[PDB]
């Protein structure tokens, strides 16, 4: 529920993504996963949260 | 050095980005090459699984 970086798994890919409370109206969902590679995805269960939010080192 | 996720600072923004052979894949914004604009703070991060 907090904006930040998290380890997630999406289609078998373990990766770090950024989470924002972005609103996506197609049905409307709040929560967006910003990935390092690939299009953003709504927080609708396709991606599963493994850990986070990660504490930044500075 | 090795491909993986790293904490970097780019334009004052602390963030995790993916490094591949030298290019930085950022969560928001266009990819940027490793030319000194982005400074590596820590990594590569060990995945939890």
């Amino acid at each position: 529920m907090k904006e930040g970086f998290y380890w997630i798994q999406h289609n078998g890919r373990v990766q770090v993504a950024y989470y924002t409370h972005g609103v996506t109206e197609d049905q409307t969902i709040i929560g967006v996963w910003h990935l390092t590679q690939g299009d953003d995805i709504c927080h609708n269960g396709e991606a599963e949260i493994l850990a986070g939010p990660l504490e930044p080192p500075i």
